[PDB]
């Protein structure tokens, strides 16, 4: 699909038998959801935005869905104000910035 | 053009007639860049990312030109680890994603 930005693009993702929604962001290096629990292994590991730096876990080839799209990536969880897919997961669904 | 994701969707915007390189960001409602001087009088604002707020000045009907697209909006100037080119400019421009 054509995804305008008069809006934020938000976009309904499952993941972890859950559903939620998301904010797809090509400024994202990575895949970050509030908090919430992940199978498997996980690091701990520090992202900076605009304000500064958070605390996440880390969780490695983690299942996702993303507008019908199924893709496998790094999920970083913590304490986010809002559920970002970043670029490791946006390239694999064939997302595009277009102009 | 059709800018994949792979790397981080960078690109050479002109603003005060010098080149910067800037952030293409779906996820950023706004466009900040990063310390500078711009022309007339300045409105406070406070723009929230991952770690927190940060305190810019917020500049109207700036000439900014991204990837040769002359645009004329909106531009925050303040503390951000990089320019940001936000939704607000990206509608201006034409940009949507698609997948
Ligand atoms: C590489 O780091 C990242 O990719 N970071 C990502 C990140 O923060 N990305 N970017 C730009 C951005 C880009 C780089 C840095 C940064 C900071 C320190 C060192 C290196 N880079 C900070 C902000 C900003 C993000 O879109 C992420 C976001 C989205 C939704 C809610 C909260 C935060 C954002 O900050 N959006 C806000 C924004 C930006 C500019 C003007 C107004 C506004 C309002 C918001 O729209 C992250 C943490 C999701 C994975």
């Amino acid at each position: 699909p054509q995804i305008t930005l008069w809006q934020r693009p938000l976009v309904t993702i499952k993941i972890g038998g859950q559903l939620k929604e998301a904010l797809l962001d090509t400024g994202a290096d990575d895949t970050v959801l509030e908090e919430m629990s992940l199978p498997g292994r996980w690091k701990p590991k520090m992202i900076g935005g605009i304000g500064g730096f958070i605390k996440v876990r880390q969780y490695d080839q983690i299942l996702i869905e993303i507008c019908g799209h199924k893709a496998i990536g790094t999920v970083l969880v913590g304490p986010t104000p809002v559920n970002i897919i970043g670029r490791n997961l946006l390239t694999q669904i064939g997302c595009t910035l277009n102009f």
